[PDB]
């Protein structure tokens, strides 16, 4: 075939119920999460070719930068609470691998403030039990799925792209064909 599994996306050996329909998880310590975000703009490329009626979720994983890590997932609790996802992402994404800027939670709150976000607005989210349960969602979508490393996305919890198995020498191709991976999964 022309998408074979163990090449462009594997399979599950154990397929997750109820799961989002496509499901991406990334860390802002993740070098190729970086990549994924500001050079090659996945995410969006992959949105711009599924078919409607699809939502794509996006989560953060603790497993990077141990006790940063953790903010950065309850950040991204806030961020996503807020709907504010698309004004935090780069400079947290910078302020972390760029910059370095970030070191504390302090810092990541600055990040927000800067973005417009109020602090009184933004501790009140942080210390919420909407922003708890959101923590425990994100923990949870990465438990069901072995999540050990990133970036990864997963589509109607049974496939798992498979990045390593397409061609690098041409970002755009890259990009594409990742896409209508995406894509040709959704419609399986």
């Amino acid at each position: 075939a022309q998408y074979e599994d163990g090449k462009q996306y594997t399979t599950l050996e154990k397929p997750v119920a109820g799961a989002p329909q496509v499901l991406e998880f990334f860390s802002f310590f993740c070098p190729h999460c970086y990549q994924f975000e500001e050079v090659l703009h996945i995410s969006d490329n992959v949105k711009k070719k599924l078919p409607e009626g699809v939502k794509m979720t996006k989560y953060h994983v603790n497993f990077m930068g141990g006790d940063l890590g953790k903010d950065l997932t309850q950040a991204w609790a806030v961020a996503m609470a807020l709907g504010v996802e698309d004004k935090v992402t780069v400079p947290l994404f910078e302020g972390v691998q760029k910059t370095q800027t970030i070191r504390s939670a302090s810092d990541i709150r600055d990040v927000f403030i800067n973005a417009g976000i109020k602090g009184e607005e933004y501790d009140a989210a942080w210390n919420s039990f909407v922003v708890k349960s959101l923590v425990a969602q994100q923990e949870k979508a990465a438990a069901d799925v072995q999540l050990r490393g990133v970036p990864a996305m997963f589509v109607n919890g049974k496939y798992q792209l498979n990045p390593q198995g397409m061609d690098t020498s041409n970002m755009d191709v890259f990009v594409q064909q990742y896409a209508d991976t995406v894509k040709y999964l959704s419609e399986k």
